[PDB]
């Protein structure tokens, strides 16, 4: 079994998510926002203009919300970027959490970060690990609300296989 | 350029230093202790019974003392073991420092640890890095003395090439 200690990690290249499969989400908006848009999957496409947004139209789901991605590949995760909705939007996400897994069974958390609905990308210095699965979670305990929206999720690191 | 953050590192296997070349030391004892024994190189042989010991016989060198090893290989360093002289010896090393390098030019420190002249090996949870060169240093500033002796240095990690 492992432990958590310090590393020298280089700032890593983006891992370009052609392929990549959202394979479980708590909530998405299959209508309100576009139709083509709002889905969990809008999060790991190429498209900026397309964002994931929690269900709000005709119902909403209680927090917490999360999204598990298969990156189809073992990878040394170094950073995690979130392009927020920004553009003067009501996106009152105060806190986000990341975890990762090699199996999609035993999860290990790689940090809890503040969120800011800025237009630029949020660079998040996660605890690096070898992983194929990341789970973005919007926790039940942050001052987070049901309103939550994210244009893109990106993973900086190296490929290692 | 890099930075220092947290990693999940597994407790690593020993890297078995057949090959490996001490390629610079501050001090060794080419006489007092055995003749065959006391040398910097006694530090990265197989042999327990053979230890490095700072020059003491007919002269001694002022602190600090260090020893640079080529491991002949890029390696993700996870831990560092020092078998001390122990066996009720006067080995009043209070502090040790490690650094590592890919080039043997730009060095990066991977920790400053307490030393204890116990008989068992000292496991040292260094800051992991990719490296071919480690430098063991006995610093000028520890309460360390000219008397310093070490049976073996070992490196736990993975090979990565
Ligand atoms: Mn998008
Ligand atoms: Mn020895």
């Amino acid at each position: 079994d492992t432990y958590t200690g310090f590393c020298i990690i280089k700032e890593g290249t983006k891992i370009s998510k052609s392929g990549w499969e959202v394979l479980s989400f708590t909530t998405q908006e299959a209508s309100g926002e576009g139709a083509g848009n709002g889905l969990a999957k809008c999060l790991i496409d190429g498209d900026t203009e397309t964002f994931w947004h929690a269900k709000w139209q005709g119902g909403s789901d209680p927090l917490p919300y999360d999204i598990v991605i298969d990156m189809k590949q073992n990878i040394q995760i170094a950073q995690v970027e979130l392009l927020p909705r920004g553009r003067g939007s009501n996106n009152p996400i105060k806190v986000v959490e990341f975890a990762a897994s090699e199996d999609n069974v035993n999860w290990t958390p790689i940090g809890r970060f503040g969120f800011t609905n800025q237009d630029a990308a949020l660079e998040y210095y996660v605890k690096s690990i070898k992983a194929r699965y990341i789970r973005l979670t919007i926790p039940d305990d942050g001052g987070n609300s049901t309103v939550a929206a994210i244009r893109e999720l990106d993973v900086k690191g190296t490929i290692i296989n």
